[PDB]
């Protein structure tokens, strides 16, 4: 009786359970703090995938698994992508490759939002109209957060906007909000440190003013704290790039977890 929808991941589970309340069953892939660019499926995953309705996927390749992982599962679910719509980024390195990252900017996460409703819409017509009332009744929400964050950043001094963090994650919200963001890795954790390559983030580091560095939720801390002693700067706190914190922590949806982030990012800027 009720939709079997699964989420690739928890960001997008939160937008889901907003959108679909008491009419969906919810399943969730790659959960709180873990990290969606390194997951291998396991086998009760593709359990998850057999029974559901819908899947909903970040897509722009955020999931390298998601493919195998239909048809290993050999499930018949729709299957929606829900960056279908946002206005992408280039990845900077690559490779016309897309940036991932696109929930980062308030604006798209409304976007991901009327594509989950629109496909809850697809497989139970008789929700749809209670779907649609959820997303809008949500999607004022974001638009008073987007307001909000943008309101804090474009206070604060022109010439302190720059913040070190362990990812390239935060592009899109470079690119809506006006702070900028070094870290040691690149678009995807994939990869390593290149400590070799610590020297270059840290002149960068001096040469931009960097205020702080931050953990992330998904990865381990040595090399930023690392980072934090040679360039003399605070570690600041924790931010949350690419999942939710669980409950209990301070990020267990996804416009706590933008509050969070934003405080967290004024107050060290602020500082100085
Ligand atoms: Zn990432």
């Amino acid at each position: 009786e009720p939709l079997d929808v699964v989420a690739t991941f928890s960001i997008i589970g939160d937008f889901a359970a907003k959108v679909g309340g008491d009419r969906i069953r919810l399943n969730v892939l790659v959960g709180p703090d873990s990290d969606t660019h390194v997951y291998e499926p396991r086998p009760a995953d593709a359990i998850a995938l057999a029974g559901a309705d819908v899947v909903l996927t970040n897509g722009l390749e955020f999931e390298g698994f998601l493919t195998r992982l239909i048809a290993a599962s050999g499930t018949d679910a729709a299957v929606a992508t829900l960056t279908d719509g946002v206005e992408t980024m280039e990845e900077p390195g690559g490779g016309g490759a897309h940036d991932p990252h696109a929930w980062q900017a308030v604006p798209n996460a409304k976007v991901y939002v009327q594509n989950i409703a629109a496909a809850f819409c697809a497989a139970d017509a008789e929700g749809c109209a209670a779907y649609q009332a959820n997303a809008a009744r949500y999607i004022g929400e974001l638009d008073a957060l987007d307001t909000e964050i943008r309101a804090a950043i474009a206070a604060l001094p022109q010439d302190r906007r720059t913040v070190v963090v362990a990812h390239n994650a935060f592009r899109y919200f470079e690119a809506a909000y006006g702070v900028h963001f070094l870290s040691p890795q690149g678009v995807s954790t994939e990869s390593e440190a290149a400590a070799a390559d610590v020297a270059g983030l840290i002149r960068e580091i001096r040469a931009r003013n960097a205020s702080a560095i931050f953990a992330e939720n998904i990865s381990d801390t040595r090399l930023l704290e690392q980072i934090a002693r040679e360039a003399g700067l605070p570690l600041a706190g924790t931010l949350y790039s690419d999942a939710l914190s669980g409950p209990d922590g301070p990020a267990s949806n996804y416009i706590a977890m933008m509050r969070h982030n934003a405080g967290a990012i004024a107050a060290a800027l602020a500082a100085r």
